[PDB]
């Protein structure tokens, strides 16, 4: 019952910063662009200690599964081939990337009826907020 209260379908409906967020991450122009446009469906479920996320858009379909606190490989929106590990901290699931020696940190919470993402690279955030579908 870990993270039921994330499980669901869940749409895009606000963006803040997140061009900077990923030209601090190293994307180029192009894919700034485009991926910036996207209003992605991320689809969260659980089946026993697996969790599933998958973000389907325009741009990109993607999915992962993971077992908290067991580090897997991941390929990235923008090709990025990291190395992420999350967790839960106190009702927070905490995601972080690792790849050339830099990092990166997504923390997804329930907040109200949405769920907000917060992208971290450095000084930089930003904040995407999902409604259910
Ligand atoms: C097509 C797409 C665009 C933006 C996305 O935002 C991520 C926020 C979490 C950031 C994950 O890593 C990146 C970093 C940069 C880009 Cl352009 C896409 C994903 C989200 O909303 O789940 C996802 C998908």
């Amino acid at each position: 019952h870990m993270c039921d209260a994330f499980v669901g379908t869940w749409k895009l409906v606000s963006s803040e910063n997140f061009d900077d967020y990923m030209k601090e991450v190293g994307v180029g122009f192009a894919t700034r662009k485009v991926a910036g446009m996207a209003k992605p469906n991320m689809i969260i479920s659980v089946n026993g200690d697996v969790i599933t996320i998958k973000s389907e858009s325009t741009f990109k379909n993607t999915e992962i599964s993971f077992i908290l606190g067991q580090e897997f490989d991941e390929v990235t929106a923008d090709d990025r081939k990291v190395k992420s590990t999350i967790t839960l901290d106190g009702g927070v699931l905490v995601h972080v990337q690792k790849w050339d020696g830099k990092s990166t940190t997504i923390k997804r919470k329930r907040e109200d009826d949405k769920l907000v993402v917060e992208c971290v690279m450095k000084g930089v955030t930003s904040t995407r907020v999902y409604e259910r579908a």
